[PDB]
C-alpha cells in the first residue's frame, strides 16, 4: 500500500489549490506556469464567453477521459476539465450532466455537458498544473477523516487563497496502470507554512487538535 523515501529532494514551494480531504489534495508548483496559468484562464475565458466562439467549438460529441472547456459555477470563468463520468438527469432528457475534473486546480463539479465546448488544441500546451497528493505520517482518528478536520486543514493550508508552503516529500504510494507499464506514485507530503519565527507543520497541527494520530 505505501512506501518511506530514503532520498527526498530539496523542499519545494506549493499553493495548495484543491482539497478533498488530508489524503487527497491538489498542490500546484510556486513559479512561471502560475503566471502562464493566470493568462490562459483569462484567455479561455475571453474567447469561450462569446457565442461566435462556442458555436466553432460545439461539442457533437463528449467522452468520459476527454479534455474540455468547462465554465467553473462559483465565478463563471472557463477551465481546462476532464470529463470524469456521466451521469442522467431523469427530470430533465435534455441534460446529461458531466462530473468534471479541472486539471489546473484540482477540484470537482457537476456541470451540464449543453455548456461544454470543445478545447481549442493549443490550449494544451501549458502543462496540467495539479499535482494530486496526500499529507504524510498522519491518519484519521479514530475520506474516513472527519468533516471538521477537513475544514480544519483547509484553514490551515489556506486552500484556494494563493498562500505558499514548503513542502516535503516523505512516504508516496503506488498508482496502477496499464499492464507491465511503469506505475505511477503519488507523492505523500509534509507542508510548512515558513516564517521568520520558524514553521508551522500542519499535519502537526492536526494531530494536536485531535484530528488526526
Ligand atoms: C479552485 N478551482 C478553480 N478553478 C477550477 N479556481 C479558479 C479560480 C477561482 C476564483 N478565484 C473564484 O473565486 O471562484
Amino acid at each position: 500500500n505505501l512506501y518511506f523515501q530514503s532520498n527526498a529532494g530539496p523542499s519545494i514551494e506549493v499553493y495548495v489549490s484543491a482539497v478533498s480531504s488530508p489524503s487527497r489534495f491538489w498542490v500546484q508548483f510556486v513559479g512561471p506556469q502560475v503566471a502562464q496559468l493566470d493568462d490562459l484562464v483569462a484567455h479561455m475565458t475571453e474567447y469561450y464567453s462569446k457565442k461566435e466562439n462556442r458555436e466553432a467549438h460545439t461539442l457533437r460529441h463528449v467522452s468520459v477521459g476527454q479534455v474540455v472547456a468547462a465554465v467553473f459555477r462559483h465565478d463563471g470563468r472557463w477551465y481546462r476539465a476532464r470529463v470524469h463520468d456521466i451521469r442522467p438527469n431523469e427530470f430533465d432528457s435534455s441534460q446529461q450532466v458531466a462530473d468534471v475534473f479541472y486539471l489546473d486546480y484540482g477540484d470537482s463539479e457537476y456541470v451540464a455537458t449543453h455548456e461544454l465546448c470543445e478545447l481549442r488544441a493549443d490550449l494544451l500546451r501549458l502543462r496540467f498544473q495539479a499535482m494530486e497528493c496526500f499529507l504524510a505520517g498522519v491518519r484519521p482518528a479514530s475520506d474516513k477523516w472527519h468533516p471538521q478536520a477537513v475544514e480544519r486543514f483547509e484553514e490551515l493550508t489556506q486552500v484556494a487563497r494563493w498562500k505558499a508552503l514548503v513542502s516535503r516529500t516523505c512516504t508516496y504510494k503506488k498508482t496502477a496502470t496499464a499492464e507491465g507499464e511503469k506505475d505511477k506514485e503519488i507523492p505523500g507530503i509534509k507542508l510548512f507554512d515558513v516564517t521568520d519565527e520558524g514553521e508551522l507543520d500542519v499535519g502537526a497541527v492536526l494531530v494536536a487538535e485531535g484530528w488526526a494520530v
